[PDB]
């Protein structure tokens, strides 16, 4: 099965030009508890963003271009992305807006991490209707000493 997983904020926003205007290192750890030698699956931007390949996860990377890095996988399309993850119980895509537009339509389940920040970007995740989904694991927080704002994790399941 095809995940994907994101953190948004309000208007479904999930990246822009700059840094992001947050500090949350509790969704880095969600996220990395949540890909955890599982194999990744990202667009040439976000790869950019990352800047080294994810430890202890097999890195696939979508471009149009030939690739630039030998420590990860580089794939032309969707179909290839796929068949380079092998048969795995469960693959994450993680992002960026156009990545996640490819794949929502493929994903059986989202875990998503909603900020309560205003942010003003150009990059939104895809819309979804919550109906279409069982949500199966919620669990809100407030900010903190760590955490500028206050956010909520959010498991949901393609019904
Ligand atoms: O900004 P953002 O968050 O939207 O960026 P992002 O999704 O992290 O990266 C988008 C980039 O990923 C590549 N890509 C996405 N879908 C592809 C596909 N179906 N086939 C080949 N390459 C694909 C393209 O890289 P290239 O620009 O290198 O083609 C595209 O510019
Ligand atoms: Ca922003």
């Amino acid at each position: 099965m095809i995940s994907l997983i994101a953190a948004l904020a309000v208007d479904r926003v999930i990246g822009m030009e700059n840094a992001m205007p947050w500090n949350l290192p509790a969704d880095l750890a969600w996220f990395k508890r949540n890909t955890l030698d599982k194999p990744v699956i990202m667009g040439r931007h976000t790869w950019e963003s990352i800047g080294r390949p994810l430890p202890g996860r097999k890195n696939i990377i979508l471009s149009s271009q030939p690739g630039t890095d030998d420590r990860v996988t580089w794939v032309k399309s969707v179909d290839e992305a796929i068949a380079a993850c092998g048969d795995v119980p469960e693959i994450m895509v993680i992002g960026g807006g156009r990545v996640y537009e490819q794949f929502l339509p493929k994903a059986q389940k989202l875990y998503l991490t909603h900020i309560d920040a205003e942010v003003e970007g150009d990059t939104h995740f895809p819309d979804y209707e919550p109906d279409d989904w069982e949500s199966v694991f919620s669990e809100f927080h407030d900010a903190d000493a760590q955490n500028s704002h206050s956010y909520c994790f959010e498991i949901l399941e393609r019904r």
